[PDB]
């Protein structure tokens, strides 16, 4: 069986969206540099030890899904320096993204997390994402454009032994699953900074840990049409924090209005015809 | 030809969904109270008043496609404490949503707006909702249910000479449109308080004002599932006014977490498992 098609994020930029469009899956070769990796994980790393279990008691959005043995701690841009300023700006990032999402229009994150498995997790089951949050995606027709579109980016090595992500290539194009099943998949083998791309169609799973020694952790970053719900809310991020980001970055935090690509778009979440930004007196690029 | 479909608020509100969902538009008379109908308009008058054109240039989301006669004001909450109290929490409302949208989970307020058409207002094309904002609709299966309605509710009499909305019964489930024509359509004859309840599939379009005397004014609220982005922001909307509201009213307006139908939901605007409402300490029913 074929392997997942590997890229470079420097040279073969304009490949990777075609890539995915075809395949389901592709990887980017160093889609973050070491030293972002390296500023993420020092930063991240407090509140990962502290997230209690997915599905704790303390949470009134339990996610009753993911193992006992997975930490995923979300809105990362009042955490992470190197988040909200080299991530949510990856010049690699809105390339892909808009090359995915033109036909819609605006896009956004849905959900930017760092999932950490402990030592022994097991292997997820064969799955497509958005199911546990929006409905709404398994109504669409098979030949819509992916609405959203899924960056696991390794912060740590990605081995067989170690839990690499599972994904079947082709399964974007899947209507009938009777065929799903773990012979029919290939692994995401991955250095820090490479990030697998999938899109909200792509079957794929998290691996086994096999190892009871190593601990695997990665970057989630689920990017979606402006059109449709984030997983996750940045509106108790504060005033000086979203107004030390750039523009583009304040709109993927939805601190903007938005936009479709309809000929003559009348917009999204707007302020009697004004924007968020522009009716809030919202500042950018205002240093900490 | 048939018309539409009339009913009760007080007797008839299991029957109103039902209605919809086979003919795709019903009147629902005395949906809101003249009181409630009174003291809207007496609190949005003024902001109609002073609202430009839909396309003006002072705007950075102008409406290109609205008559130069139509003035729309939405972000209705710290206007009116009619809507923000009364309309937010119709039980007549609530029922209906939840009929509707069980299918998909939580609903909200995609844009709650008082439009006012200025005598000799033209007709309106031949229109589904949506196409300007919503792109992602149109890729829905014709068997995915409604993910949004419209309660438009007259605030002035709709009569056949000064506008009264056309519809075309039975076109939410038309995928053909070789046979849109103003020859299909009848009319929904209000007086103030009833609405025309459409959805998203229906085919309509506002009438043509023929007296040269009569302003015909209407709010419209419409509601759909939590996964779609509102066409309106309430970030803005000052806290005192958010904390004054219910619970209910505090979720329309985006100022609470939502949840999807999937049995294992995992929530959507959500902060590291909790809600946004958990998250901000946010009070509910606080008098202003
Ligand atoms: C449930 N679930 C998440 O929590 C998740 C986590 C990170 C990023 C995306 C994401 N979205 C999802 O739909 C997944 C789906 C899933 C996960 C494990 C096992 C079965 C299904
Ligand atoms: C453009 N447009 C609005 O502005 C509008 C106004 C009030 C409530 C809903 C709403 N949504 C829409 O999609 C309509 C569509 C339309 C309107 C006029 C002529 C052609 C099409
Ligand atoms: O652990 C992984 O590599 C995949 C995680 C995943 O697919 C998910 O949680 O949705
Ligand atoms: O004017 C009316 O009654 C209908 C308005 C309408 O359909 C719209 O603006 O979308
Ligand atoms: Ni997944
Ligand atoms: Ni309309």
């Amino acid at each position: 069986k074929s392997q997942i098609p590997r890229l470079s994020a420097i040279n073969d930029l304009h490949k990777i969206w075609p890539t995915v469009e075809e395949h389901g899956a592709a990887i980017i070769e160093s889609f973050l540099s070491l030293d972002i990796v390296r500023r993420l994980n020092e930063e991240v790393d407090p509140f990962v030890k502290i997230e209690p279990i997915p599905a704790a008691k303390t949470k009134d959005h339990p996610n009753h899904i993911l193992s006992t043995t997975t930490r995923l701690v979300n809105v990362l841009a009042p955490i992470s320096k190197a988040y909200r300023e080299d991530v949510l700006n990856s010049k690699v990032l809105h390339r892909i993204c808009s090359d995915a999402f033109h036909v819609y229009g605006d896009y956004w994150v849905l959900m930017g997390a760092v999932m950490e498995l402990a030592p022994s997790n097991p292997a997820q089951p064969l799955h497509r994402d958005m199911r546990f949050s929006h409905p709404i995606v398994e109504y669409l027709k098979p030949d819509a454009p992916a609405t959203s579109i899924n960056f696991l980016v390794a912060l740590s090595p990605f081995t067989a032994e170690n839990g690499a992500t599972h994904v079947i290539l082709g399964s974007h194009k899947w209507q009938n699953l009777s065929n799903v099943s773990m012979d029919a998949t290939v692994r995401a083998l991955m250095n820090p900074g490479d990030a697998l791309l999938i899109t909200d169609s792509t079957i794929h799973c998290g691996g086994a840990e096999t190892t009871g020694t190593e601990t695997r952790r990665l970057l989630t970053i689920t990017m979606g049409i402006s059109q449709l719900t984030p997983l996750e809310s940045n509106l108790a991020v504060p005033r000086p924090v979203i107004e030390s980001l750039t523009p583009l970055a304040q709109r993927l935090l939805g601190w903007a209005s938005q936009r479709s690509a309809a000929p003559r778009d009348i917009g999204l979440l707007t302020i009697r015809g004004n924007s968020i930004e522009k009716t809030m007196n919202l500042k950018a690029e205002q240093p900490l």
